[PDB]
Order: C-alpha cells, then structure tokens, then sequence
C-alpha cells in the first residue's frame, strides 16, 4: 500500500479484491491498468494523486485502488475487462457502475465526489445512531 514513490494506490488481488471492498461499505474505485499500454502509464500518477484528494475530500469514505488486468482474471471475466484503463466503481448494496470519461485526477476526483455525498453524510451535525440499529 503505503510504500517508495506513490499515492495512495492500493493494490488488490482477484481474491481480496472481494475480501477488501465487499468486506467493507465504503467506494472502492477498482481500475485496471496495463504494464504494457501507454495510456495507461499517463494515468499511473493520475490516479496516485487523485486518490488522495478523494480520500482527503471523502475522509477515506471513497478508496481508490488499481488491479493488473493481466493477473486478475477472476474479476476482469467477472465484468469483461479488456480495454484499459478501465475504471470501474462498487457501492455495497446497488450494482456497480462503469466509470468513462477524463483520465486527469481533476476528473477522477471530481466524481468520486459526487458519490461521496451518496453514500457518506455532508458536512453537517448529525447524530450517528443507537448501536447503528
């Protein structure tokens, strides 16, 4: 994870891949990516940053993580994975969404946001709940 030169990219297999997101209720932003494709290594760093203005600006609500498409089959077959990038969104509960568009951290993160709000509360005050039940 936390590691040498590098956002805050996470790393994630074909089997935690479900042990991390679906273990967890927050926005796991799943992307795959190419060792071997240019237009993917333009957004390597794309994808460091704005992974940490979406944590920062989703308080870690919405993670941003990245997979190896050429490793991961399970889940590439799962949905189809053979363009990269492929950016694709989880919200435990409702079906995934399909993320297509810039491939700048500006726009990265400017969804992310957009989601945030979905899922994690505004900045307002706001009682948390009796054992969340």
């Amino acid at each position: 994870g936390s590691s040498g030169s590098s956002g805050d990219v996470i790393e994630l297999t074909d089997d935690s891949f479900d042990k991390n997101v679906l273990d967890s209720e927050d926005v796991w932003m799943v992307e795959f990516y190419a060792p071997w494709c240019g237009h993917c290594k333009n957004l390597e760093p794309e994808w460091a940053a704005a992974a940490s203005e979406v944590k920062e600006q989703t308080k870690g609500k919405v993670k941003l993580a990245a997979v190896d498409a050429t490793v991961n089959q399970v889940l590439a077959s799962r949905y189809g994975i053979r363009g990269f990038p492929t950016i694709k969104i989880f919200q435990k509960g409702e079906s995934p969404v399909d993320y297509d568009g810039g491939r700048t951290r500006s726009d990265i993160v400017s969804r992310a946001l957009d989601l945030f709000s979905d899922n994690a509360p505004p900045p307002e005050l706001l009682e948390s709940g009796p054992s969340s039940g």
